[PDB]
């Protein structure tokens, strides 16, 4: 409402590790909550280069950068100044399963954004390690109420180099910092895309577009 306003600033750092690789990342950006579009540029500074394909990472890299209409309540605007917390299981078809936490705080006009992100068990010969992920799809968040918090499920896809898509499901679970009104299932349509990358992805800028429906 009044601590929403149009244009944000967004400051974050992730750590973590990928097949017992450790990591760190961080990332300053800018965002417009109401329209539902966000900008970042993250720097590898701890781990690089990543042995790893990036676009595992960037969905890591906030629901209030989200197009939300009248009809549907938004859990996530009301949440601030206080903030909310998510835990996010990440499950790829070929058994590597990704772990990751964002605790969001809210200073000023900038969000402060607290990532772990941890993945185990992908093959080297997969398309992680191998580094051949082209782009995630349109992803398509369903969102629903369970147990007075709010969780989303998603059936993603990563195209990849040379046809195909490598799958995963999203799991999700988001808990406000302090009570809000809580919506009825809706969906959330996200695209998320890597802009500019350098040789090693040790400099990104990646960009989100996200609104939510639910008829």
């Amino acid at each position: 409402m009044s601590v929403i306003k149009p244009d944000m600033k967004i400051k974050l750092r992730m750590e973590g590790a990928v097949n017992g690789h450790p990591f760190a990342i961080e990332g300053v950006g800018l965002g417009k909550p109401f329209e539902g579009k966000q900008s970042m540029d993250l720097k590898v500074k701890e781990g690089g280069p990543l042995p790893f394909a990036y676009d595992i990472l960037t969905m890591a890299f906030n629901r209030v950068f989200a197009k939300y209409p009248e009809n549907i309540v938004d859990y996530f605007k009301q949440s601030f100044p206080e903030g909310y917390s998510w835990e996010r299981s990440m499950i790829y078809e070929d058994g590597g399963i990704c772990n990751a936490t964002n605790d969001i705080t809210l200073d000023g006009d900038c969000y402060i954004c607290e990532i772990r992100f941890d993945g185990v068990n992908f093959p080297a010969n997969g398309p992680v390690m191998q580094k051949r992920t082209v782009k995630w799809e349109l992803s398509t968040e369903k969102l629903y109420v369970r147990d007075g918090v709010l969780k989303s499920d998603g059936n993603y896809a990563l195209s990849l180099e040379g046809g195909g898509h490598y799958r995963c499901d999203f799991k999700t679970t988001y808990k406000a910092k302090k009570v809000v009104q809580l919506p009825d299932y809706h969906s959330v349509d996200h695209h998320i895309e890597i802009i500019s990358h350098d040789k090693d992805y040790s400099n990104v800028n990646l960009h989100e577009h996200a609104e939510a429906h639910s008829e």
